[PDB]
């Protein structure tokens, strides 16, 4: 038995939450099984895209209430929250891009990781919450990667009343990159992961990593930071094949 | 009497700007009373939510044009926007969440106000303006509210025209939470404010006070902050009590 | 001969990309034609606004990719983004406010450009992509802007995907101000440079400064820095000509 189940093909990572029965709770072991499937051979020029989905009708509950009883002790608390931001963070700092793909209800720690993720697809039907303090813990945590998602306004009234947002609503405010019916998940999910998979690994590695790493610069730190990236790709092989190929009105063949 | 009225049933303190003849001109005297209704017993346990409404058409048109001449001196200037600023400070660092409820025009500090506070619910039919540079007086402690509410292209044309929004283009830019026909004003702001008002207290307070920590923060910092925060509510007696009441599948009791 | 042309009137300066067989792509020439007309006579009290379009449908390609060929050397390569980069620093840096009035597709830096703006507008049949990826180069550049435009998550699917987003939805997501039909364009712009140039020079000036320096601070610090910024403005005669002109009843004549 295994809480997640992983599966590449053609330079894409699906890695699905399998825990229905359990609403693809965010327990530790949960969060551990994830961590491995993301970080498994990461660096292998194989990979080019992950797609986080989800078994069923829940995305995530988000983390099991059980493991933040009293008696599990506040190391294990501690423990639960880290494993979980450094998950997060994993998902941040990786090679290649993550995109959630959501049919269904992600709520707390489940819509974060939703908001974590580089790209999202959703769903109609899919809705977004953060109700912890319906239960008495305040999505604290969510709170972060909602917090850098949507606006403030619409942030503090999800996480001031639980009440859960549509997926037009999230589309709308930031937290989704795209809705569409159910029935066209895969196929709009595929379209950008196939694209992805399509493009250079090296490009696609050191545009992800610039872009964050310039976010929360200064304007003119964010420019000298990205001109010289962009510099630096250019004296990628892969760079001057795309370039050679455009003006050469032809594709490009990518070596990574 | 008093330029602002309050009243607190319930959890719920409804703070009202009660100027309308000079249309809830935020007056240094205005701005002293609200500060004031906002502080008074602010660390109280039967406060759990403040609202901030307006009576009249106009929510409230910014500062008193006539305490920013010249004669009074650039102390006085000074004094206003000091004062000014530490009220939306207050609001941002009050132990209990703060809603607008807005039912005309916001426009300079009076939209501020509104951006300041941290749920904002509005009338169809409201609308909010920075117009300072037709007077002369840019913008400019509005933006800084402004600029943590909407995108750069909006609050920027906003300041250097002058020109409304709509409360439609207010809620699609980030500026309100809600908006909703005047007949439903009242029962949509106190669906939030109940709501509120149901939870437990220090669990939200200590909610409020992390969420405007951590927003500063590079990412890893922010979770760092925020999962510690997590560990010590589950060390409150509601923390642990909304958990059990869950599994249990009951209602809550809040200390 | 020049690929840009500028013509000033009324306090309105507008420089037109003028190169269109070329689709206006930012070749050094261009981004040193550019950054001329928007420096020149920047501090003189008859410029009051400025709008930066393009003649013919494209509005920029981005940056001409011949670039950026090995051949040219990396010296050239990193001067043809610092270059472009000062020119975004430019407009941000400007005395006056800058307006990108934009009517077809805008790409990679061309893209740049428009989010660079203070305020932009564009027809409705206006289209904005970053689609460096494609020829092996990363819009990192670009994303710079665009990150301080949209939300991530709109961001990034732009970046790693490389395809255009409408004019509507780039005025849903924060790339634009105003979206109107091509015919209402021209009127819709000069609305808003007419406005602007009807105010007072140092008042706007001062304004845009100081939104510009508070907008990265601590909120303790931008309230510290506009309210002092606030002070200033009474103390300047328009200032006070505004002010009185209201209380009066009348319209202020502005000095500037």
């Amino acid at each position: 038995p295994r809480p997640t189940s992983a599966r590449q093909l053609d330079g894409i990572r699906n890695i699905v939450l399998s825990n229905p029965k359990k609403r693809n709770t965010l327990s530790l072991a949960m969060l551990k099984s994830l961590q491995s499937d993301i970080l498994h051979d990461a660096d292998s020029n194989d990979l080019k895209v992950i797609i986080i989905s989800a078994e069923g009708p829940v995305f995530s509950s988000g983390h099991d209430l059980k493991e933040l009883t009293e008696e599990q002790g506040r190391d294990y608390h501690a423990e639960v929250f880290q494993t979980c931001s450094k998950v997060m963070m994993h998902i941040r700092n990786h090679p290649v891009p993550v995109i959630a793909m959501v049919n269904g209800l992600a709520t707390a720690a489940g819509c974060q990781l939703v908001a974590s993720c580089d790209i999202a697809v959703a769903s109609d039907k899919s809705s977004f919450a953060t109700p912890g303090v319906n239960v008495g813990l305040f999505c604290s945590t969510p709170g972060v990667a909602l917090a850098r998602a949507v606006p403030r306004k619409v942030a503090l009234e999800m996480l001031f009343t639980g009440e859960p947002i549509s997926a037009q609503e999230a589309l709308l405010h930031g937290l989704l990159s795209k809705v569409v019916p159910e029935a066209e998940l895969q196929e709009e999910t595929m379209r950008i992961a196939r694209k992805i998979a399509s493009l250079s690994r090296p490009v696609v590695s050191l545009g992800k990593a610039t872009f964050y790493k310039q976010l929360p610069q200064d304007l003119g730190t964010a420019y000298y930071l990205t001109s010289q990236a962009m510099v630096d790709n250019l004296a990628l092989r892969d760079g001057q094949e795309g370039i050679t190929a455009f003006l050469q009105k032809r594709k490009p063949v990518w070596s990574h």
